[PDB]
């Protein structure tokens, strides 16, 4: 048997052995050709009217690794049936196929093209909106059709550029090369400068003029790239070779509002969700749970919100693990009458814990993945996943039969086809009992990035190439609308989106090591996603995953946190060993043998929730006015030039200045005091603008207040 694949697995930074590398070659360039036939003596192309033999070996890898879901998933440095040949340079379209044989055994694969592709500025295609800032529109074009637009925006000295959706990496991209494109990169993210939450839009500012921002619109992939005075932005194409671009221009709140008027904005979310969030992921029964919640009881650490992760039934996630039911075999959903739970289960009333978790005030988050497992045969998860291909509630591969997930997380997994209306129903209805009968509070809709190839078809009309950047969008919307029709707020907890996310739920920041370059990272995750418009936002304050952090990043993240949109803290699953590597302040403590933990934790955490009507009142303004809750400075202050010197300082609301502490061993903190009057909220001194230095001690993060409200917010800080 033997293999090819010209696309390929189609994960999006990567390829796979069993492709055409690259699947798009310009005229003048080789292609490597990869096939995957395991068993074979010898294997040649047919390459137009050439014979090409193929060395046995793979393209590549470092590849592999990223295939195995990247370097925090796999090592193993190294340890594939694979062949390869690198074709003379593509001057024009080829046909070719490949001929392989098992000593004396012969196999022929189908016939496959490719057509070679050249950039042109000639052409019937357009970029529309532009007006006098866009230069140097190009094509990307074959016998085949326009694959690509490129062009240039005009940039001026001193102008910055950000935006681009949630970024790791920095706050102004200006200089750099990236992409838009939805992809879950396990960690790390700053590093390879990905994201989970992407978005074809950017600010412009910091020249002497008014600043201005773009918004691409597409949902399929786009590149950036800036140089000197211009920045390149390259789209990829459908049947219609036009890219339509939005300019907004104002101040940067005015520009904001222009993009989010467009795309859709936050609504209001209950004020509850700015107190702390607490989560790991080994609670995974009534008791743990309850256990946990008892101990924050105890150690007067207030807790408004409790995520449980393992739940469920491990197979269709959206039942209680232990839970006993008659299976219905037509895939429909259960009733919560239809579910009884035992005595020796891990959940044997899960009711009456959520009811007193309700009374004692802490809401409650039950995790969930836009996927259906294909792994089981049978049971309500088999007999589901049968409904989803009959009934047509599956994303659909070109040929019609059911996408099966490409990824290395749940592989071969079917997903719900959210784009429309009537799967979005019938997915969310087996989850109706959970929020009607238990009273639920809200999903962490973990995922959402699962869906790859081009050619992929959603029931909406689109295919994957515009629709796979969407699918988290579709995701957040649907659980979001379940909350809705009980009556309740659309609190979705998500770390993947793309333009139009801002209107569904919560995001968190995705998964990290607990490093100090993680904790930067994710400061730079916050302050690029509200500067597109992403309010109600946290990450897993000191990482989630790996050893437990030590106490002072512990701490430093904590202090930082409680002043963010969201506070949470989170860990990852760990096989159920001991010791434990949960993230809660006592079993930090336990770990570090540091006894100033669980007291500053208490502090933050008590000063928290003295900050929920403030934070409650600028959420409210900042959808309003679309001046961001996370507020880098330039926002405000955009003809301040020094501020691009202090990246990770922001404004939290209007009133208060933030500048967390982001090394190690720090005993003294300076921060930039844009114009104005402030107060240091530690000593309620007057502070005057420009550099200030005070000591930090772990009981201590930089924070500044206006003076003229200084009065409104001391009784927080007394
Ligand atoms: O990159 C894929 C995935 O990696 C991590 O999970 C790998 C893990 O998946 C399966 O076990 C999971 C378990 O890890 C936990 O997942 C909850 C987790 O999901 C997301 O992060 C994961 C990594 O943990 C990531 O997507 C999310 O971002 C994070 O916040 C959450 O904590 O719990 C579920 C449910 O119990 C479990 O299915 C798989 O079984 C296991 O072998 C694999 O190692």
């Amino acid at each position: 048997m033997i293999k090819h694949r010209p696309h390929g697995i189609e994960h999006p930074y990567a390829v796979s052995p069993d492709q055409r590398v690259p699947v798009l070659p310009l005229a003048g360039e080789p292609v490597l050709l990869g096939v995957v036939a395991p068993e074979a003596d010898r294997v040649v192309c047919e390459w137009g009217t050439l014979e090409l033999p193929l060395s046995a070996t793979s393209a590549a890898a470092a590849d592999a690794a990223a295939l195995a879901g990247g370097e925090g998933h796999l090592s193993e440095a190294q340890a594939d049936g694979a062949w390869s040949v690198q074709t003379p340079p593509l001057a024009e379209p080829v046909k070719y196929r490949f001929h392989a044989h098992r000593g004396g055994a012969a196999e022929s694969t189908e016939w496959f093209e490719v057509s070679p592709a050249v950039w042109t500025a000639d052409g019937v295609g357009e970029v529309r909106g532009g007006g006098e800032r866009v230069r140097g529109v190009e094509w990307l074009v074959s016998s085949q059709g326009v694959h690509r637009g490129r062009f240039r925006l005009q940039l001026q000295d001193g102008d910055r550029l950000v935006g681009f959706g949630e970024r790791y990496d920095a706050l102004d991209q200006r200089g750099r090369e990236l992409d838009a494109v939805v992809f879950e990169q396990y960690k790390a993210q700053g590093v390879h400068g990905r994201t989970y939450l992407p978005m074809p839009f950017a600010h412009v500012v910091g020249a002497d003029g008014n600043g201005w921002g773009f918004h691409v619109r597409t949902s399929r992939r786009t590149w950036y790239s800036s140089a000197g005075n211009e920045l390149t932005v390259e789209v990829a194409l459908g049947d219609e070779p036009v890219v339509d671009l939005a300019i907004y221009e104002g101040d940067p709140a005015t520009v904001l509002t222009g993009f989010l008027d467009e795309v859709g904005r936050a609504e209001e979310l209950p004020g509850w969700v700015f107190r702390l969030w607490a989560s790991g992921n080994e609670w995974n029964t009534q008791q743990l749970v309850t256990a946990r919640m008892d101990t924050h009881r105890d150690l007067a650490i207030p807790v408004g919100a409790v995520v449980i992760e393992a739940w469920s039934d491990e197979q269709g996630i959206t039942i209680w693990r232990d839970a006993v039911y008659a299976v219905t075999e037509d895939g429909s959903a259960h009733r919560a009458e239809d579910f009884s739970y035992r005595p020796d289960g891990a959940w044997p009333d899960p009711k009456a814990m959520i009811d007193e978790l309700h009374a004692r005030g802490i809401k409650v988050i039950l995790w969930q993945i836009p996927l259906q497992k294909t792994e089981f045969s049978t049971g309500q998860v088999a007999a589901d996943a049968a409904a989803m291909v009959r009934d047509g509630h599956a994303v659909l591969e070109a040929d019609g039969t059911a996408y099966r997930n490409r990824g290395w997380w749940f592989p071969q997994a079917l997903m719900p086809d959210l784009s429309v209306q009537r799967t979005r129903d019938w997915w969310t209805e087996k989850r109706r009992y959970l929020v009607e009968h238990f009273d639920v509070d809200g999903f962490k809709t973990a995922g959402g990035e699962h869906a790859w190839g081009h050619d992929l078809v959603y029931a909406d009309g689109r295919k994957g190439d515009e629709g796979n950047n969407l699918y988290p969008v579709h995701y957040a919307r649907a659980f979001g609308d379940l909350l809705r029709s009980a009556g309740k707020a659309p609190v979705t907890f998500s770390r993947a989106g793309f333009t139009g996310s801002q209107a569904h739920g919560i995001f968190w920041a995705g998964d990290e090591d607990s490093t100090w370059q993680a904790f930067r990272s994710s400061v730079t995750a916050g302050l690029t996603a509200a500067s597109c418009g992403i309010v109600y936002w946290g990450w897993d304050l000191a990482g989630f995953s790996g050893p437990v952090p030590d106490a002072e990043l512990y701490l430093r993240a904590a202090a930082a946190s409680a002043f963010m949109p969201i506070m949470q803290y989170h860990s990852e699953f760990n096989h159920h060993q001991l010791p434990l590597r949960d993230r809660t302040p006592w079993h930090v403590a336990e770990t570090t043998g540091d006894d100033r933990v669980v007291p500053l934790f208490r502090r933050f955490a008590t000063l928290r929730e003295s900050l929920v009507p403030y934070l409650t009142e600028q959420a409210a303004r900042t959808i309003a006015t679309d001046r961001p809750l996370m507020r880098p400075l330039f926002f405000d202050h955009e003809n301040d030039p020094e501020i691009w010197n202090h990246p990770y300082q922001y404004l939290l609301g209007d009133e208060l200045l933030i500048n967390p502490v982001l090394e190690p061993g720090a005993t003294t903190w300076t921060t930039y005091l844009p114009a104005g009057e402030w107060i240091d909220v530690w000593t309620g001194d007057r502070v005057p603008s420009g550099l200030v230095t005070r000591d930090v001690p772990l009981e201590v993060v930089p924070v500044y207040c206006r003076a003229s409200r200084w009065s409104e917010l001391q009784p927080v800080f007394s």
